[PDB]
Formats: C-alpha cells, structure tokens, sequence
C-alpha cells in the first residue's frame, strides 16, 4: 500500500544515492526511482544507461523499480497513485533549497517530501564532483558502484 | 507493516507538531507518538496532560497512537518492532543538529530518521516560544490546537 | 521628514512575496522606490515588469516604480536616498546578501535593511513560479491576480 | 512624518557593534528608541546600561533610551510604533531571529528590519567582550570609550 | 620551528579529535594538545584522566605533547612561542561560531587559527553526545579510542 | 620541511587573498600560490598578469612562491612534495562547499586542507564583486593591492 518516489538525474548514480534507495526500500512497501531527464540538455549518460546502472546495483531490493520521466515530479508521483518523495540531504544548505521545492510541491499537488541524512561515508560524493574529479584523473572507484565506475571512465575516454 | 515513531516533549503540542503527525500517519501503516518523560527538567504540563492533548488533536488518525517514553530513543523504537523515526524540521540549523543525532541513532541501533519540512504557516511556532508569548499575554490561539489553548490559559491563571 | 528606501530586483514577474516586502517598506518609510533592473534573458520586458508592479501597488500612495541599470548604489544616491530594503527567506540568502550589503555600504555609504519573508511566501520565487507554471502547475495563489493572467498569456 | 523604530537588547554592556546599529537606525527613521531589557544575572544594572548607552549616543538627537520588560511588541506598540531594528552577524543569527520576527508580526503586526553588522565588528558581542576582558584581554577597540573604563571598574 | 596548538576540553577525547591531532602533527613540527580546564565546573574526567587518555592514543605521534591550562587560549599559545591554533570543524554552524572566536583571538593576540574538516566517519561524534548516549546505554565503542571507552563506562557505573 | 599550496584563480588577487598568503607564509616553511589556468572560461587578466600581480603584492614573503597550475589540484600538490592546501573562508556556506572538496581531496590523494577565517575587513571582498563594482565606476581601491588597482583601471579603459 505505502510507497515513495526517489527522484534525481542519477548521471551517474552514486553510493550515496544507493544508500538512500536502500533506506527508502526498507521503510515503504514500494519504491520507484525516478530518473528525471532534461529533454533540452543531454547528460553524460543516456536514459537507458542511467537506468541500467541503477538496476544493476539494486538487484537485491525486490520492492524497488526504476522509471524515467520529465516535467513536474509531482505528476510522476501522483500518476502512480503515490504522494511521497524521499530525498537524501548532506547539509543545512541542501535543506534550505530542497525545503523550497518541497513546500512548493506540497502546495501544488499535496505531495509530501521526506528527507534522510546522508550516510557519513558518502557525505562528500555527488554525481557532479565525481565526474569532475574523474575527468582530471582522480580515483573515484570507492564512491561509485561497480555498475558505474568503469562505464564512467569509458565515457571520459 | 511499515511504521515510524514521532518523538518529542510536546509541552504543549503545537499545530506544527500536528502537521507532522498527519503527514507521518498518511505515509506509514503505524505511527507512535513518543512523549518524553524527563526526570530532571520538568515543564508546564504533566506527561498525562501532554498525552491527552495529543490524543484529542489526533482523534481522526486511527493508525496513530500516543505513548510515554524514557531514556534512549532507539531503544523505545526497537522495542516496538520499528526502526524509523519521523521528525519535523524548520531551518538549516535544525537540520545540522538533527543530522548529528540521526547519524548517531543509525550507527548505534540501525534506526533511520525521516525529516519533513514544516508547513510554511507554522515555520515560526515552537512549544517554548508559544508558552513565552502566552505568559505575557500574547495571543497564540492560531498556532495551537483548540483544546491546548484552553488548557494553556488554565495553567497561566 | 524625507525618509526613503529603494526596493531592488528583476521582478520577472513580481510575486506576492515581493509585494509583501513593498507594503512593509511603504509602511515604514515616507518614500519607496521600486527599482526594476534592466539586465539584457527574462520572460517579461522591463516595461511589462514595471506595469505589473504598478498595477499591484495601486493602494500604496508613497511608492513609485522606476527602471535602472548599473550600480544599485548610484540609483539610490541619485534619488537622494541611502537605504535599500530587501526581503530574505533563508540564512543562505542572508550570507550572500550580506556581502553585497557590506560592499554597498563601503563604496557609497548606502545601508541595507532586510525583512523576513512572510511565512506563507517562504517558498515562492519568480523562477520557481515560472518553472512550475510552465509545466502546468497552479501558482495563482502565489502571484498578484493581474500578474497571473499575464503569465498565462506568455505561456499560451 | 512620524517614522520610528525600536532597537532592543540587554546591552550588557553596549558595544561598538550595537552603537553602529543605533546610528544606522537613527539615520533612516525619524525616531529611535533603544529598549533595554530588564530580565532579573548580568554584569551591569539596568540603570548603568541605560547611562552607558545615553553617553555613547549623545550625537544622535532623535534617539532615546528606555528600559522595558515583558513582550517586546507591547513595548513597541505602546509607543505608537510598529518596527524593530536589529543587527545581524551570521546566517545562524538570521534563522533564530527570523522565528521571533515572524512571531512578532503575527501577534502584533510589528515588523522587523535587520541590518548587517559592520565588518569591523563581526566578532564582537557583549558576552565575548566581558569574557576576554575578565582574563586580561584588551577589548578597548571594541567598546565605547566610556563603557571601557566602566568595565575595568567592575572587574578591578 | 613551526608549531600549533590543538585546544579543547577533551572530556573525553574522541576519534574525531585524534584525527585532527594526527593531521596537525603531520603538517607542523610540533603540536601541543591543550586540555583546557574550567576551574569552576568539573567535567566527567579529571585533568590527569583526560591527559592520560590522550597520551595513550597518541603514543605514535613523536612530535605531539599534551598539557593542561585555563584562562585565555591565546596566552597558552603565546607563552610557548607559538601563534597558531588548529581546530576541527563539522558544519557551517560550527564555522560561524568558531569564526567569531578566531577573529577575536587574532585581534587581541595576533594568533591565527587553522580549521580542518572532520573526517566523514566521525562527523557525528562529539564528547557530549557520546557521553549522553553512553549514559542511557547506547553503544559508542566505535567512536572513542580504546583508551577511553571502558573508562567512560566505568565513570557512568 | 613543512609546506602548503594556496590555490585559486586570483583574477585579480585581492587584499583578502593576500591576508591568507601572509598567514600561511607565517606558519609553513614553504608556501606555493597556485594560479589556475582555465582553458574554458577566461577572465580579465592573463595567467602571467595574475602571477605578476601576486608577486608584487607578496614581495616581503621570501618563503612564498607563485606558479601556474592546471587540472587536478591534488596532483599539483603531490608533484611538489607537499600534502596540504590552505584556503580562506568567509561564510558558513563557503565552509559547506569547501568541506565537500576537502574531504574529496583527502580521500583521493591524502592531501589535507587547512582553512583560515577571513580578516573582518575583507569579509565582503571577492575578485568577482570587485571587478563588477569597478566596471560600473565604484571605488574598490581599499580592497585591492595598490598595483592591482592601477592595472584594473587599465583593463577597464
Ligand atoms: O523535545 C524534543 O524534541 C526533545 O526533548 C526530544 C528529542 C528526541 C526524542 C525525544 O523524546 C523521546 C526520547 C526518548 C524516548 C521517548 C521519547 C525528545
Ligand atoms: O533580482 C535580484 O534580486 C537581483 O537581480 C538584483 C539585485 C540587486 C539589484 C537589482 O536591481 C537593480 C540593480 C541595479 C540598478 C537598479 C536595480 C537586482
Ligand atoms: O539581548 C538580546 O538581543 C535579547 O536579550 C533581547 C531580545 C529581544 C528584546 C530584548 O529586549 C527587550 C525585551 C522586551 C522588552 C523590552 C526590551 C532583548
Ligand atoms: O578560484 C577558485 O578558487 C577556483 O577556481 C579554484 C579552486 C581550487 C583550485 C584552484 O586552482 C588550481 C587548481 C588546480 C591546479 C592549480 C590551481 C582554483
């Protein structure tokens, strides 16, 4: 009955994201990972690549599935009969910005947002910083799942 | 069967707290509001008074129950077969202190914490500020459940 | 006794959050000037932005609306004033605006007064309102009634 | 035209950071009242705190100093005003003061204007100044000249 | 020639503090850990106990020594012919508060302060939170050095 | 032999930067100021111009040298036999973003970062804001080294 959506661009998914997925899947009957695509800007990975990397690293979460979308997150959530979003947060700065979006989403669609504190070990990994570090040759193998790391290096080379 | 604990002193419960209770009860199969008994610093209302005020304000939430608790919160949570805490947050500063507690609770007992952003209208209400304003004659009736407000005036006489 | 402040912004479009700040500034200063930045890529033209603000502030007799360019402190000083009034939502806002406020005081002796957002508008911004409306979300409760139909026009 | 604001605090003692805020408030409002809280454990008596502020604000003709108790908004409204002016150093400050500002607006319609600290006084507070002086640190550059000798008196 | 002081109450020292000590000892010729004592409030551990717990967990840092003091930190620093303080920081909130003290210390004595970001794993441990959790029976064995944990449990029992 | 790298674009160097350089040079045996060459986004001054402005402003710092750098900062640092970065901080928000970078740099290369709080007088100056103010005729001469100011006026004509 209960369910939540875990949104992001996941370009690529990180171990921080996977931690959030696992924690959501432990507390809700179903979890949908929403891979939100900007039809106007391509990321590093195509939609099918992003989804494949997430599926490979969530194979042991039976109540989680992965779907892409675009436009308003609250429409994605509501069209699946749900009304909760779960998002990871690292800092107070994160909270202030995400707060605005959560209150807007509640206002326009009645959708609630639950935030979870990042695991300490992954508090400094982000998709953007991992890509930037890897671009200039830094070692990010411990911050990304196996389903991501060598595909990332491949994209960069 | 999903579930979460909503902990606090609730001295007294505010409309901000109630908003959190409602949103938790909408997303989890069971919610337990845990009312802290604090041996040292006593407050304005007894634990039984606080429990009754919450029960009156949550009468329409059939999957929410109210209980007193003492000591280590994660013991309270695990003793009831649960492993999630739900708390409301108002500010970035709130997030930083609560994040420390959440990471500590996950480390020592595997209990997770979900945070929800305050409804905008209650971003500035707290039990402590409401009591202080009311003590000096300010009108806080729009910030508290109807019953709380009547009981609060009683304690002040 | 010739008190006055300037309320600056791009106002693309003006929101109820902005209007709340204008009203509060107008209640505490003899003269308020809303300064609409010309910074030519926005949704509305500078003239359209000025009109929407004038429409929404008709009940504020001591407020006027003017366009401006360049250093804000020059705009303020050339009108004989030396105060800016700005609304703030978060501590993050305060830290960024703090830098600009201290710079403005340093270079021109112009002071900045910040006012806390009304709770109901803590989450509205011109940018988020435009984004939500663009994908069909209802923002009518967040914008002046006039602005709202004008926005519908730009999209449809 | 009857503009006015109240600058509240314990001022135990008043610092150059506070005085900077008083001066800036006095420059932008016709009338400024400094409200000195009676909250009986401080270092100086309410009378002493009032005297130190009056001594330091002699060049501010439109400022007066009064003691107060209870709800700040009652102090403000009973003097016919509905604005508070408060200085702010950090984003953390803003978040805490934001709650009080929104509460005060809610219960009494009293607005709050915040001003950014002068950079030179970003680190001074009554409490830190007292603490440092107590252990022999030189805080003379952080306090009004009058206050400084008075502080030396309380310690020696 | 170069040197820094690492101050705190260290009541007790945590793994977060030890991380800071090690990082300071790697970058300065000498490091002094300053155990600052409030002569008006006893902590959990006496001064000699605090120093002993720090020495036992820093035995492999040859350029580090431990001394107690009270009063102005900048006097402790200057009387040893030094003029740098090194302190760990976890959050932006920490930085704002410590910033005030660092600027005051520079103002009154010319002493500089260098801050270092906490290691991610210890970002949620503090002496106060470890004591509080342990008081109510929570497991904090992974957050404190061996020189501390059982002595803490002993104090509590 | 202790040492640290002070990295940045310094376009142009401000009195805030110089304060950081001075404080680093006072506490480390060697300081290297690393001036970023950025292939994409160019700025107002060439790398050689930026280096010369820093050299003129740091003429009294014999243990500080200035060099251009590109790519991964921790490679620059380790290539010079060092493993410390020193950066100035103005705000809590600054700390949060820089903390992510510092933890990342420590993770991928074992390079540590020490932060110093801005002198109060320069808390509001930045290269970007100084240029913007100067472009429209504002006087920023009290915020920049004397030589920078002369060169800045030249670029604006
Ligand atoms: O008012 C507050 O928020 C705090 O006092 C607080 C924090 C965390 C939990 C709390 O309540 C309980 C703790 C342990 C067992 C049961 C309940 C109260
Ligand atoms: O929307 C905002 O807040 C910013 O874009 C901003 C900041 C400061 C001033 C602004 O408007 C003016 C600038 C210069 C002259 C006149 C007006 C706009
Ligand atoms: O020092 C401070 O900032 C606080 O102690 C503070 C906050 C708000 C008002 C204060 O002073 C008054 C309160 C009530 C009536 C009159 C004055 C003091
Ligand atoms: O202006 C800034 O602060 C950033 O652009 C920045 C951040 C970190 C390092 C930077 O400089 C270097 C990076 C790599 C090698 C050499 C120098 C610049």
């Amino acid at each position: 009955m209960t369910g939540a959506v875990c949104p992001g661009s996941f370009d690529p998914v990180t171990l921080g994201h996977l931690d959030v997925f696992e924690r959501a899947a432990a507390q809700f009957d179903e979890v949908i990972v929403a891979v939100l695509i900007n039809p106007n800007k391509a990321g590093m990975f195509t939609v099918d690549e992003r989804i494949e990397m997430i599926r490979e690293s969530t194979a042991d979460l039976p109540n989680l599935r992965v779907e892409s979308g675009q436009g308003l997150l609250v429409d994605f959530v509501r069209e699946r009969g749900l009304n909760a979003i779960v998002k990871g947060l690292r800092t107070g700065t994160d909270f202030e910005y995400e707060l605005q979006m959560a209150q807007m989403n509640k206002h326009i669609a009645g959708v609630d947002t639950f935030f979870v504190a990042t695991a300490p070990a992954y508090s400094f990994v982000s998709s953007s910083l991992a890509k930037e570090v890897a671009t200039y040759g830094g070692d990010v193998s411990a911050l990304l799942p196996a389903s991501v790391h060598q595909r990332l290096l491949g994209k960069l080379r």
